């Protein structure tokens, strides 16, 4: 049992709901927020503008030191830096951007990483500014991860048509 309410069960480990991931990550504080990271961890916008903003600029402030000393992620790739007042950590994940011309193939490599944590609060990957098929998103959700995933959608109406077209 856990503190996550209001979700759609998908399947046996993925859930979905409308809602505002930062009004939901500061509610539950969840052990692992995901973050639609890229692969510098400039968190300029979209789910990541949001995250950040709602830290005060401290997500920045930590990812800057992490680049300075690590150098990029791959895409598809994460790391586990902290949750701030958000969650107890933030698993940084970046999905492919098709407005950068990424292979949609790396989506499935990019879920992988929510394998290696039992709970997780997340995004739809490369949705909303990252220009993939939220629909297809979620299908590879549903088909990779494993462990236990509580999906937040922000937009009421891109919510209705996943869950009335999911299979
Ligand atoms: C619309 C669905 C998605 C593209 C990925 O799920 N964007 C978000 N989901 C949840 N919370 C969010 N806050 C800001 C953006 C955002
Ligand atoms: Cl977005």
């Amino acid at each position: 049992v856990n503190s996550f309410s209001g979700y759609l069960k998908l399947t046996d480990n993925v859930y979905i709901k409308n809602a505002d991931i930062v009004e939901e990550a500061k509610k539950v504080k969840p052990t692992v927020v995901v973050n639609a990271a890229n692969v510098y961890l400039k968190h300029g916008g979209g789910v990541a503008g949001a995250l950040n903003k709602a830290t005060n600029n401290a997500m920045q402030v930590e990812s800057d030191d992490y680049i300075a000393t690590n150098g990029p992620l791959k895409v598809g790739g994460s790391c586990v830096l902290s949750g701030h007042n958000l969650a107890k950590h933030c698993l940084h994940v970046v999905g492919p951007n098709v407005n950068k011309g990424e292979d949609i193939q790396l989506l499935k490599s990019a879920y992988e990483n929510f394998n290696q944590h039992e709970v997780l609060l997340a995004p739809l990957l490369s949705a909303g500014i990252f220009g993939a098929d939220p629909i297809h998103s979620l299908r590879v959700c549903v088909d990779t991860v494993r462990t236990n995933v509580y999906l937040a959608v922000f937009d009421k109406n891109l919510y209705d048509k996943l869950v009335s077209s999911f299979l």
